[PDB]
């Protein structure tokens, strides 16, 4: 019923790791990225599992009012990270890292709305 109180922590944590990866993407420190993109992949991978399980645990319409809406962005983002990792190119990667960071920065307000 009230899983959104731990999903708030997950969104705050997701912003804080995307903030680090953005600095590494602008530094061009690709030997850190080869052992750190796995952690933003895990931020989405955890979200698509926990939000789907939280929808099955839902018992209140207001504490359910954003679960599926945030999940619909995470199901997009987990596929964008695959494309960004297999196109064979990273010319504009930091722009996408910030474009996902800015989306987690709205999810952290939506998940808090009915706390
Ligand atoms: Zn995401
Ligand atoms: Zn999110």
């Amino acid at each position: 019923m009230d899983e959104l109180r731990e999903l708030l922590k997950a969104e705050q944590q997701a912003i804080k790791i995307y903030k680090e990866v953005l600095k590494k993407a602008k530094e061009g420190d690709e030997q850190e990225l080869a052992r750190l993109i796995q952690e933003i992949v895990k931020a989405e991978k955890q979200a698509v599992k926990v939000y789907k399980e939280a929808a099955e645990k839902a018992r209140n319409p207001e504490k359910r009012q954003v679960i599926d809406k945030i999940l619909e962005d995470e199901e997009k983002h987990i596929e964008w990270l695959k494309a960004a990792s297999k196109q064979g190119n990273a010319e504009q990667f930091a722009s996408l890292v910030q474009q996902i960071l800015q989306d987690e920065q709205r999810h952290v307000e939506e998940i808090e709305k009915k706390n």
